[PDB]
């Protein structure tokens, strides 16, 4: 009954069994990937999150939480799938646990700026951010075909999809992002 789900996207794999969990570092005493949730929910009344570790801990603040199928497909296009399957509704606004500034117009300008376009992206003004991307349903079928063929890299699939970069480049740091526990101890 709403347009586009927001999705914070918290990891998978656990590759190793998992090491550090990114989305739950904490910033100013609240989890990193609830710094997303919340800023996607002052512009979005549909938000998820996709988690394959701790599962239970991500439940807690009482949003859905999302696991990636048994396929166990590779990188950030593996989330998106899982989640495209797993709900409904025609459009999808991906971010990362690890982004905890995004602006409250980050939904209205990929979508003012969509131009047509099935996908757009975030770019900084420095780089592409692919992964912070609204999306539209009928990218299912074709991000199916892609990770089914083995395939994982994230701005070729975007290229492939049609889609394209919509410039923030006037949003002084609202996509820097927390790489590690040594640089979120800056940003406290
Ligand atoms: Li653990």
């Amino acid at each position: 009954m709403t347009t586009i789900t927001g999705v914070v996207l918290a990891g998978g794999k656990a590759r190793r069994m998992g090491g550090v969990d990114k989305g739950l570092l904490e910033l100013n005493g609240k989890p990193l990937w609830q710094h997303v949730a919340d800023a996607l929910m002052t512009q979005l009344s549909h938000v998820v999150v996709n988690a394959n570790r701790h599962q239970e801990i991500y439940q807690a603040s009482g949003l859905k939480v999302i696991e990636d199928s048994l396929a166990d497909y590779p990188g950030p296009l593996a989330g998106m799938l899982s989640v495209m399957q797993q709900e409904a509704g025609e459009w999808f606004l991906f971010c990362p646990c690890d982004t905890p500034y995004i602006p409250p117009d980050l939904a209205a300008r990929l979508n003012h700026q969509r131009k047509d376009a099935p996908v757009v992206w975030v770019h900084d003004g420095e780089r592409d951010h692919p992964t912070i991307a609204l999306v539209n349903r009928a990218i299912e079928p074709l991000l199916l075909e892609y990770l089914q063929a083995g395939e994982r890299r994230v701005m070729v699939f975007m290229r492939l999809a049609g889609g394209h970069a919509v410039d923030f480049s006037d949003h002084k740091d609202a996509f820097v992002n927390v790489n590690t526990p040594e640089e979120l101890a800056r940003w406290q």
